[PDB]
């Protein structure tokens, strides 16, 4: 066939029930994740090819960057709670990987302040049980799929994207193959 298990995707030996429809995992420490966000705009192109009513979920992971990695997972929970993902994603990536000006929780917080989230509002969220539960959700989702690498995308808790088996000569062609594969898996 044109789409083949073990080629553009792999199938989970242990499918995950009640999973988000499109589930993406990333780390702000992850170099291909940076590319996926700033150069390729994967999430956005996948969305444009998904049907009506399909929600996309994106979670941060702990297993890169040690203590700061965990802070980032909590900060991402804050972004999700406040709905400010689209305002902090780029400066968090650049602060970690480009300028390397993010070295502490306080430096993460600065990114949010500069993005216009108020101090009182950020700290309140940071310490909230709603954010604690949101951290727990990110951890559980990654645990459920035995996750040891990012970037990762899972469709319906059964299929996992396999970008190593797509062409990389053309950046644009790669993105469409990726997005088209997600759509195919989605209709499966």
């Amino acid at each position: 066939a044109q789409y083949e298990d073990g080629k553009q995707y792999t199938t989970l030996e242990k499918p995950v029930a009640g999973a988000p429809q499109v589930l993406e995992f990333f780390s702000f420490f992850c170099p291909h994740c940076y590319q996926f966000e700033e150069v390729l705009h994967i999430s956005d192109n996948v969305k444009k090819k998904l049907p009506e009513g399909v929600k996309m979920t994106k979670y941060h992971v702990n297993f890169m960057g040690g203590d700061l990695g965990k802070d980032l997972t909590q900060a991402w929970a804050v972004a999700m709670a406040l709905g400010v993902e689209d305002k902090v994603t780029v400066p968090l990536f650049e602060g970690v990987q480009k300028t390397q000006t993010i070295r502490s929780a306080s430096d993460i917080r600065d990114v949010f302040i500069n993005a216009g989230i108020k101090g009182e509002e950020y700290d309140a969220a940071w310490n909230s049980f709603v954010v604690k539960s949101l951290v727990a959700q990110q951890e559980k989702a990654a645990a459920d799929v035995q996750l040891r690498g990012v970037p990762a995308m899972f469709v319906n808790g059964k299929y996992q994207l396999n970008p190593q088996g797509m062409d990389t000569s053309n950046m644009d062609v790669f993105v469409q193959q990726y997005a088209d594969t997600v759509k195919y898996l989605s209709e499966k």
